[PDB]
C-alpha cells in the first residue's frame, strides 16, 4: 500500500539500548558523521521526545514529527500524528528513515524494509531500548568496522540488513 | 563471463582525492610496501597516464597498459585498449589488480569483485579522484590501521572487501 522504502536507521549496544535519560548514552563523532551520510536528501521520521532533545531542524532532509498532540507545531518541520499520516506525507518519497526513539521504532516495525544498525560493544547504562526483530527472511547486505581513535573511544560496527519477503 | 577475480587496489583521502598534477598527493612508503606485497605475482592493469607517471615496468607482476592508442608500445609491457582485451589477456589469471588512475577504475568498476582500498585521514588538494561505489551486497573482510611514523605522516587504514552478489 504504502510504496516508499520504509528504513530504520539506529544505533544500539550488546543489549539493545538506545537512550538514557532522554538523551544518547555515547558519544560518537564519526557515527554521527555517517548517520548524516546515509540520511541525507531523505525524509527523518523521528518521535517528540527524540526532536526535542535533538532541539533544531537537521538540514538537507525533511523532519517529519510523530505526536498525539493535534495542536503541536515547530518551524521548519513537518507533523504527523500517526503511521498513515506519515505515508501520506512520503507518499512520494524514494526512501524515509525511521529515526526514533523506542516508541516509534516500535510503531512503525511492521513496515520495515531496510535496517541500518551500529552495533557498539559496549553495555551502556540505559533505559530505553531497540525493539527485539525476527530476522528470518532479511539479508546482511553489508557490514564495516566503524573507527575507532581517542575521538570514538568505543568498538562498534555498521550493519545493513535489507527484508526478502 | 569472465573467470579472474577483478579485483581494485587503490588509497583515497577523506574525500575521494587519489591524484593531484598527475601525481600522488602524498608519500607514504609504508603503503607502498603493502601495495608491493599484495599484488606480488599478479598482473597490474593501469591506465596510460596511470603508467607513464610511474615511468618504469613494475617487477614481478605482468604490467598491462590501456590506452586508445592502436600503435602505444612499452618494452617489458603488455597493451590492452579495451575491457574486453584485458578479459582476453587474463583469461587464466587467478585475481588481476586494476590499479588505476581515475578513467580505468571507472572502465572497469561495473566489473569488480573485490576492493582493497587505503583510506587516509587527511584532506588533500587534489583533481582526481576515486567513483563513488554503492556498497550493497559488499562485505569487509580485512581491516587494520596502517603505520605512523616519522617517515609516514598521515593517519590511514588498510580496508577490504569483498562482493557478495
Ligand atoms: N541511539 C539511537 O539510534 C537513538 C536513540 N534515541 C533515544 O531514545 C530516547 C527517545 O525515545 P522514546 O523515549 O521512546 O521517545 P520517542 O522518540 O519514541 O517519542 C515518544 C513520543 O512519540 C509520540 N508517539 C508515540 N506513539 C505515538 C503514536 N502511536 N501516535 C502518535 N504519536 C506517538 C508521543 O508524542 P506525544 O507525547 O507528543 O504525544 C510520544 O511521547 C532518547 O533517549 C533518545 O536519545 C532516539 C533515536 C535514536
Ligand atoms: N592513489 C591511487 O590509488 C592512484 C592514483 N593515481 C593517480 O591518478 C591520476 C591518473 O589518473 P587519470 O588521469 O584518470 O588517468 P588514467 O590512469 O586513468 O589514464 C587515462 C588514460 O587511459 C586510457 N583510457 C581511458 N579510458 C579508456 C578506454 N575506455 N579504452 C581504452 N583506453 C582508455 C586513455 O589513454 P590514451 O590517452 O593513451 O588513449 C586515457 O588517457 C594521477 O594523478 C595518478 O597519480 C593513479 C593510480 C592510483
Ligand atoms: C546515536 C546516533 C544515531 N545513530 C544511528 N545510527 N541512528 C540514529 N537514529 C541515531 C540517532 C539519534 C538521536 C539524536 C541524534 C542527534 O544528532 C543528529 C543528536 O544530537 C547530537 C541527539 O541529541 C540528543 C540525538
Ligand atoms: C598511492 C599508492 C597506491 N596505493 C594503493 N593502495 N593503490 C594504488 N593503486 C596506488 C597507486 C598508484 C600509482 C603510482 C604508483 C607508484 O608506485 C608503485 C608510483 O611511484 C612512486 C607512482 O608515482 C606516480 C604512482
Amino acid at each position: 500500500h504504502h510504496h516508499m522504502r520504509v528504513s530504520f536507521m539506529v544505533a544500539m549496544d550488546e543489549n539493545r539500548v538506545i537512550g538514557k535519560d532522554n538523551n544518547l548514552p555515547w558519544r560518537l563523532p564519526s557515527e554521527l558523521q555517517y548517520v548524516k551520510k546515509t540520511t541525507m536528501g531523505h525524509p527523518l521520521i523521528m518521535g517528540r521526545k527524540n526532536y526535542e532533545a535533538i532541539g533544531r531542524p537537521l538540514p538537507g532532509r525533511r523532519n517529519i514529527i510523530v505526536t498525539r498532540n493535534e495542536g503541536y507545531h515547530v518551524e521548519g518541520c513537518e507533523v504527523a500524528h500517526s503511521v498513515e499520516e506519515v505515508f501520506e506525507l512520503c507518499k512520494n518519497e524514494e526512501e524515509i528513515f525511521i529515526f526514533g526513539g523506542a516508541q516509534i521504532f516500535d510503531l512503525f516495525l511492521p513496515y520495515v524494509d531496510k535496517l541500518y544498525i551500529t552495533k557498539i560493544h559496549h553495555a551502556f547504562e540505559g533505559d530505553t531500548f531497540f525493539p527485539e526483530m525476527d530476522m528470518t527472511n532479511w539479508k546482511e547486505v553489508f557490514v564495516e568496522k566503524g573507527l575507532t581513535d581517542e575521538k570514538n573511544p568505543y568498538t562498534y560496527y555498521y550493519h545493513v540488513y535489507e527484508k526478502q519477503q
